[PDB]
DNA sequence: GAGCCCGTAATACAACAGATTTTTTCTCTTAGTTTTAAATTTTTATATTTCGTCGA
DNA sequence: GAGCCCGTAATACAACAAAATCCAACAAATA
DNA sequence: TCGACGAAATATAAAAATTTAAAACTAAGAGAAA
DNA sequence: TATTTGTTG
DNA sequence: GGTGTTGTATTACGGGCTC
DNA sequence: GGTGTTGTATTACGGGCTC
């Protein structure tokens, strides 16, 4: 039960094979590509096709007619003759030692994008699927605020359990919100610690139940506060707070190495140390990014001046304007530097309407659902809206899934074939 | 240089790195409880609505 | 080219990516 | 085809006196999701 | 001799 | 509307000397 | 004695044409 026991006088290679035969030319519809290929063969000298008793082949490899292309690549890709659904390299190593197939690599990668199980099972670095495209930089001071918290720490005396952080996107000002892992009184403690400065414009946070929080969201809609609400298991958007708790974790380890179970005393020292230390992407201390009144003043900084903003009373407007201008251009510099050092391999994905994208078992099933060697056979979903440049909402075929926003790091767009 | 086709063929990039239950609120869904007010009678004069009928 | 000192100063590279239970099973420690 | 009347339906304020929902109010039970 | 308790894929 | 982001050793580029 | 390692899209380099 072997193949190639069939003559085909109507295919692309007929023009190539009549270079010796010159007998019959029964071309088909859309066979004008064969005419152009024969013209290119005529103006060049690459004649290596061998014609031996109906076996027309290349120098050592069997050229296959285009009628049975899919049959051959399915035979050497599926388990009919022990393929195994591998990549283009193993498929070439199975086919190219035996067959030639002009533009074989493009045909094989097209088949990889065609075969459904390879789309659902393979990953092929599904963490580089969209550009960086960071947050818009800022406005006037204390208008954008980043919100997140680490769920659990070694508990203190039974009054405090975990640390919440507030750092603004502009100035990156540390904060010490020590919660109890909380209730609807989140707005009480949160209000007491941001309203020390004032009400922001948008909150960059995750889809956490203390902030998804239909009771708390309506408060923000009434008050005039937006909510970015980073999607399920995509904590990258929170950013400044995540980077702060990275710096806080080192600081908390430093100040509580031998002093576990009472770190709530040292937490204001943690935030004050974070506040007094200059950063890199802005080059100035977060006091200086705000009203520059580093109160410790161990020594005067470089370019010695008055450096006493307490003496200035009415002229603070020009000083804050100057700080705002230089910090805004520094934020733009940080944005472009991040975009340069990150997008060296980040391939974009821009669809925005009418596709059948997937979600490869991350933010689709539960974060608490165990990942194992169980098959990854998420069905072909649909996309109806372009919610952002780096995400697309889906019509999750479930009860509700409680969210339908999927960042591009889980999509891996499905492609059909007739 | 300058590009193009195509055919091979190198090429850095990332996955294998014990896996699962909890922890703390929240938010639909769906079955059980509780307090309370309401379906047909007398009735009494008042008035207006809407049928219902009758008359020349 | 050719290298060196020194003084700044850019520069990719990785950490924040929820936290903490055991599962199964080796061998030490008493009583 | 305009006039002429009869008559149930309500409120009404009590005392009452058996059945019927019936919608707030709890309380599992799943499903999220840092 | 059963119930522990260090560490490790 | 809504989607990364800085801390850190490490390393690259100008004044001043030998040319 | 004892300590990474390949699968995979992706991309870079020679024959043959225009020069």
């Amino acid at each position: 039960s072997y193949y190639k026991s069939d003559p085909l006088c109507s295919a692309v290679l007929i023009h190539m094979k009549e270079l010796t035969q010159h007998n019959v030319t029964p071309e088909d519809m859309s066979a004008f590509r064969s005419y152009q290929k024969k013209l290119e063969l005529s103006e060049t000298f690459r004649k290596n096709y061998s014609l031996e008793d109906e076996m027309i082949y290349y120098q050592d490899r069997l050229v296959v007619p285009i009628k049975q292309q899919n049959a051959v690549m399915r035979l050497y890709h599926d388990h009919t003759l022990f393929g195994g659904h591998f990549g283009v390299t193993v498929t070439l190593a199975k086919i190219s030692p035996i067959y030639y197939w002009p533009k074989l690599q493009h045909s094989i990668i097209q088949y990889i994008r065609t075969c459904v199980q390879c789309q659902l099972i393979k990953s092929h670095r599904p963490r580089l699927h969209g550009l960086l495209q960071p947050l818009p930089i800022a406005e006037g001071r204390w208008l954008d605020i980043s919100m997140d918290f680490v769920t659990g720490l070694p508990p203190t005396s039974n009054n405090l359990n975990m640390i919440l952080v507030v750092v603004d996107r502009f100035s990156k000002r540390a904060h010490f919100i020590a919660t109890r892992k909380a209730t609807q009184l989140i707005d009480l403690l949160f209000r007491y610690i941001f309203s020390y400065h004032g009400f922001p414009r948008t909150i960059t946070s995750d889809r956490d139940v203390r902030m998804t929080a239909d009771k708390y969201q309506e408060l923000t809609k009434r008050l005039g506060i937006k909510s970015t609400m980073s999607s399920a298991n995509h904590p990258q958007t929170d950013g400044q707070s995540e980077r702060t708790i990275q710096t806080l974790n080192r600081l908390l380890r430093a100040y509580a190495s031998t002093n576990i179970q009472n770190w709530h005393v040292y937490l204001p020292q943690i935030e004050f140390v974070y506040n007094s230390t200059p950063t890199r992407t802005l080059g100035k201390s977060p006091f200086e990014i705000d009203l520059g009144y580093l109160p410790n003043t161990p020594a005067i900084k470089s370019d010695d001046e008055v450096n006493a903003r307490s003496f200035t009373a009415v002229e603070l407007a020009k000083h804050l304007k100057a700080l705002t201008i230089q910090t805004k251009e520094q934020l733009e510099h940080a944005q472009i530097e991040m975009e340069t050092n990150n997008n060296q391999r980040r391939k974009p994905l821009l669809l925005n309407i009418g596709d059948h994208v997937l979600v490869h078992r991350d933010a689709y099933f539960k974060k608490g659902a165990y990942m194992k060697v169980q098959q990854i056979y998420v069905g072909p979903f649909r996309v109806v809206k372009k919610i952002n440049d780096n995400a697309y909402e889906l019509d999750l075929n479930s009860h509700k899934k409680k969210h339908r926003v999927i960042n591009v790091q889980f999509l891996k767009k499905f492609v059909y074939r007739p």
